[PDB]
């Protein structure tokens, strides 16, 4: 389901400042990421990263491609193709407090300028 | 509006292998820019970037908040907020003889990987 950035910020609610990040940088974050489509898919020669929030199946969740992954968030990598974002949070907030908001910024200061124009 | 992937692939067929960029990869450089969303507008503290190619308001269109554009695509911003994508195309065109797709790509490598995901 591709949502608009008013869903997102309202779906997004339970991340508001965790680990010190707004929920506008959320929605940012989320922009950058997938475009706020719940189901996106994208595959590299190595592995494939799901839904909104780009989850990876070598360290995150598992995959049928990839029975070895180390499966931190412990869960079956297509939980986050579906409508229901409780999963994609609890996961998305043990990426940040693991690696960092880098995960999905290359560069922060993509998500830390005019962060108003990402308020609902 | 928020075009799907199969959309994307149908309106901008129009660029397909200009400057050696095949179609999927365009459809990739897309999804990563600006999500499929022909209205997306994105603010840094220096510009202003419109639309699906995310086309900048310093050096290639002008608009109310930078008279001092470069104008080198001759046209107003906001054309590049509409449903009709010809014109956004006409830019991109010369945005790629110009700096090349690494206006849109930090690395290439991005949208060289499984080229057939992005295919309808
Ligand atoms: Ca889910
Ligand atoms: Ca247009």
């Amino acid at each position: 389901e591709q949502l608009t950035k008013c869903e997102v910020f309202q779906k997004l609610k339970d991340l508001k400042d965790y680990g010190g990040v707004s929920l506008p940088e959320w929605v940012c974050t989320a922009f950058h990421t997938s475009g706020y489509d719940t189901q996106a898919i994208v595959q590299n020669n190595d592995s494939t990263e799901y839904g909104l929030f780009q989850i990876n199946n070598k360290i995150w969740c598992k995959d049928d491609q990839n029975p070895h992954s180390r499966n931190i968030c412990n869960i079956s990598c297509d939980k986050f193709l579906d409508d229901d974002l409780t999963d994609d949070i609890v996961c998305a907030k043990k990426i940040l407090d693991k690696v960092g908001i880098n995960y999905w910024l290359a560069h922060k200061a993509l998500c830390s300028e005019k962060l108003d124009q990402w308020l609902c």
